[PDB]
């Protein structure tokens, strides 16, 4: 099992979350996730601030892991390591996001490389995208798809992800 490495790693820091990961096969035959997806993985779920990540934490994130696999998985032609442009916009849509095509051109064009997503890219893209709404919704108080920010706030919940 995975838990079991997890100790063994072991909370853990991105270098840690990195080697246990890589150690858990959640990424096949692709290349590991890079030190800075790991990062970001735990400033998702950083609830208490502390740039470590727990068990319970990690339980939440190994289930996002496995449901953005799946995700990967079901766009991903003949199972390769990156995904395009289309696949992409496919996979952001499964996961609930509705987005204007001019948004989700900027977000595929900042993940790709020479035109293509790896699999570390799509999973910080994900993670990306679910963080920075997480903050957005605790300051759209009336939950109508917009709100207003305090510049230091903004700032605040932008640069901690």
């Amino acid at each position: 099992s995975v838990y079991t490495y997890f100790s063994a790693v072991a909370e853990v820091d991105a270098e840690e979350l990195q080697r246990c990961l890589t150690q858990s096969g959640i990424n096949g035959t692709y290349s590991p996730f890079s030190l800075e997806t790991c990062r970001i993985m735990i400033a998702m779920l950083d609830r208490d601030h502390t740039g470590k990540m727990g068990f319970n934490a990690f339980k939440e994130l190994w289930a996002a892991l496995n449901a953005w696999k799946e995700n990967f998985m079901t766009v991903d032609q003949d199972g390769s390591g990156t995904v395009e442009h289309h696949e992409l916009r496919q996979a952001i849509g499964l996961m609930g996001y509705r987005l204007s095509p001019q948004t989700l051109t900027t977000i595929v064009k900042r993940y790709s490389k020479n035109g293509r997503i790896f699999f570390d890219d799509y999973v910080a893209c994900c993670v990306k995208l679910r963080a920075l709404t997480d903050f957005f919704r605790k300051r759209d108080h009336l939950q109508q798809g917009s709100a207003n920010f305090i510049y230091d706030d903004f700032l605040q919940g932008t640069m901690a992800i």
